């Protein structure tokens, strides 16, 4: 009938690293609703299946023709004529079409694009913006613009440097609006570039996958003074906090049960989890570090729990690979008091309904939720709407550099403008 | 009346370097049509005015509040109730509102966003995609997907390296479709990363503003073998050509009348224009270099004309800073036979009507036209539609990396898909 889904079409497009990913368009009488799927590099072993073709003759095996075929030939034909308003029903249909816990049959990258585009078609059907529609789905009482955590010095897996830990971020927590937050973040970012150029030279100011600088730094402590210097120089002393994403699993050796802090270097530097805790306690004390994500390997619940307790009320501990936006893993984390913040990645789980369920479970258990991009992004801006819709007050979506990051930041500007001067900003705990 | 412009609104958003730029939304009954303005770094002295606030307390003077105010308070109120179909009429109105040759009163960055969004509103009014609408405005007989020229080794102004010349590009000229072109470009890009990492080390594979690698190379000849190596390694021997953007004005000293090939280094390396011609003749002979842009300073018509004649039929010479997408400068270039290719930058001139006039003048005089991004881009994809609409067969819009580049490439995928299997691809001269 007239208001239902008319067409569903997937296509392979490129992500911000030039790798294929999936985009889906759901067409209704209200228009064409397009959603693209991001792709991680430091993907947790428990993430929902990202289905790649493995054809060495295309994109050296990273094609998404099969996931796209799954959208075009399996999921889409199922959705035609369906009521896009029925988000849970359609997500559940898609889960059942796949029939596997990890979305390994159809691919989470086939499913998620559908889930996303359905929600956008549904928002259009309701005649509200996506963030309003998602807030209704989530039962969110109060929308808010999030404080952005800007990953401004890039390290880890496939950043061009020795730096083993992945993200050194700045967050304008004392900004009083998103507009002001974004400008401050950009201003610090610009100061930071001059600071890095002066200290490490010209060659040090090219950018990593998420638009942070990729200076030739090996030691994980070295970026922090630089961050404080840039904050100061930009004129924003006292306005900012620091967030870390260690992505510690990427450095972890399971057999040795130790972390290699020079895993991108010829010689290894094996450090224990107890040595890491010392480092994190020192970090939290020496700097305004309000968030540490994946400080330990993804199955080290005990390490996570120890640092969560140690930095309780000072520094939230964010599960990313630990939790993989998955209520099963989240329940394990709650049971162990392993962390108190969810990094919410729609493509870690693969449907909007499930991502929303994860956010609600975390918040009911008193965690914060930081909606997140992946290191492989697109021009898609869904997470801008999603973070506002969840009212979580926290987003990480890149340095204020590179279009696949600024697209989200800009969308947040647009949402902020729509919500007007009484719209809440930031994370109350950090304000 | 019902079909006319209802609302015009500008806002400051961030570009891909995290600097403010202008975005404009024109609202009609058909929806909200949003266009953002790009920003150059190596801006020709003859470019239309990019109006910045100069307030050191915001974005260290790079705010676009004044241009946004100009949209909101001057241009927009003039457009309300106007027929968006009347592109020339509305562009001309905007030219007259400004009243200055260089758009120095309102700013080309205020005007262009309006010009763009009007054309999108008008396409929606006609019920055709933007590229079809623009093709009608341009009188284009045959749409075509362009061969993309991918700037994969980044140098020049504010790239983090000694490399003085700005763009070393690869173009999959022998691809038979845009899909195939894009994949090839990406594949070579990926091979290139491994090649650069092996040769220059880990720290060499971070990216420049346009998503090319920014390796620690000083000498302008050094990137070329690397390009050929990556083409070969990716499996695409013989399929590619090379395009250069020297941006030679950025290295040029007016008093010395020589080019500084180490202008980002402590010591200068002064080279004459005649030494440059030797280099370009050698380039064109040693490599499949089919295009050289801005080989000389922006007012060196004689240097341009000499190299144009020397590489006639082998290597097109592209005016960028020379011509600044401006029929006045273009007429000077035609008179001097200074070049035979227009780099078309909508924001060099500031209206769609004028940009189209420039394309038509160049093509009537037998030049090719390469539609171009700026080094400061946004998630805007107008140039994807524009290049197809002009049927010029050539676009440069970045390495296949960074969302503000891949957004255009992806849009080209979408357009290609809409046009189907009989859609023409590439630049006939290069095929
Ligand atoms: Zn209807
Ligand atoms: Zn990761
Ligand atoms: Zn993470
Ligand atoms: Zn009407
Ligand atoms: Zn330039
Ligand atoms: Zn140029």
């Amino acid at each position: 009938s007239h208001m239902t889904i008319q067409k569903v079409h997937g296509r392979e497009v490129l992500d911000s690293r030039g790798n294929p990913t999936v985009e889906v368009e759901v067409t209704t009488e209200k228009g064409v609703f397009r959603s693209a799927v991001p792709s991680g590099a430091s993907t947790g072993v428990y993430e929902a299946c990202e289905l790649r073709d493995g054809d060495k003759k295309r994109y050296v095996g990273k094609g998404c023709l099969q996931a796209v075929k799954n959208v075009n030939e399996v999921i889409g034909p199922a959705l035609i004529g369906r009521d896009e308003l029925k988000q849970e029903e359609l997500d559940t249909l898609m889960l059942r079409l796949d029939g596997t816990p990890n979305k390994g049959k159809l691919g989470a990258n086939a499913i998620l694009g559908c889930s996303m585009a359905i929600s956008k078609a549904a928002a259009a059907a309701k005649g509200v913006p996506l963030y309003r529609y998602l807030a209704s789905l989530a039962g969110t009482k109060e929308l808010r613009l999030p404080v952005p955590c800007f990953n401004v010095i890039n390290g880890g897996k496939h950043a061009g440097n020795a730096l083993p830990f992945q993200e050194f971020m700045i967050a304008p927590v004392k900004a009083t609006s998103f507009s002001e937050a974004l400008r401050m973040g950009s201003e610090v970012y610009h100061s930071l570039r001059g600071i890095i150029k002066k200290k490490y030279g010209q060659d040090a100011v090219n950018v990593g996958d998420e638009g942070g600088f990729a200076p030739p730094i090996k030691d994980i402590n070295e970026p922090l003074p630089i961050l404080m210097e840039a904050i100061e120089e930009a004129g924003h002393r006292g306005k900012f906090a620091i967030c870390m994403d260690c992505a510690a699993s990427e450095t972890y050796d399971e057999k040795k049960q130790q972390y290699n802090l020079t895993f991108k270097s010829p010689e290894p530097t094996w450090v224990t989890a107890e040595q890491l805790r010392e480092t994190y306690c020192k970090w939290a004390h020496d700097y305004p570090i309000v968030s540490i994500e994946d400080p330990y390997d993804q199955d080290d619940f005990a390490g996570f729990a120890g640092i969560t307790e140690a930095l309780k009320g000072k520094t939230q501990i964010v599960g990313d690979d630990l939790t993989v936006t998955n209520t099963e893993r989240i329940k394990m984390a709650i049971e162990k008091k392993a962390c108190n913040s969810l990094l919410l990645k729609i493509n870690q789980i693969g449907t909007i309904s499930e991502a929303i369920a994860s956010s609600k479970l975390c918040m009911e258990n008193g965690w914060s939720v930081m909606v997140s991009h992946r290191s492989g992004e697109t021009e898609d801006t869904y997470i801008a709407d999603l973070v506002v819709a969840l009212g979580s007050g926290q987003i990480k979506t890149g340095a204020p550099c590179r279009g696949e990051r600024t697209a989200k930041l800009n969308q947040l500007l647009r949402i902020e403008e729509e919500l007007g001067a009484h719209a809440k900003f930031g994370f109350p705990g950090w304000s």
